[PDB]
């Protein structure tokens, strides 16, 4: 979805969702208002020491995007799905119901 490959760095992430918010600028705060919160706290994750580490250390080449039953859900949700086997597989998408 990101268009990029498991070798990729963590800057070409941070400016990606940069780019990703002024695109997805909704402009209509009550109705895609939630999908730009989803970039941004998406982002945070990325800008989270923890989160930059890990895929530093050892999360990149696992980073290619499964899909099959990997835990499938919007674009920012990528970092929910990575950490989300740890007993948060039985989760929802980020802007399913909310």
């Amino acid at each position: 979805v990101l268009g990029v490959k498991p070798n990729a760095t963590q800057e070409e992430l941070k400016k990606a969702y940069r780019k990703l918010a002024l695109k997805y600028h909704p402009d209509k705060n009550p109705n895609e208002g939630e999908k730009f919160k989803q970039i941004s706290q998406a982002y945070e994750v990325l800008s989270d020491a923890k989160k930059r580490e890990l895929y530093d250390k050892g999360g990149e080449q696992a980073i290619k995007e499964g899909g099959a039953g990997g835990g499938f859900g919007s674009p920012m949700d990528i970092f929910d799905m990575f950490f989300g086997g740890g007993g948060r597989m039985q989760r929802e998408r980020r802007g399913k119901n909310v």
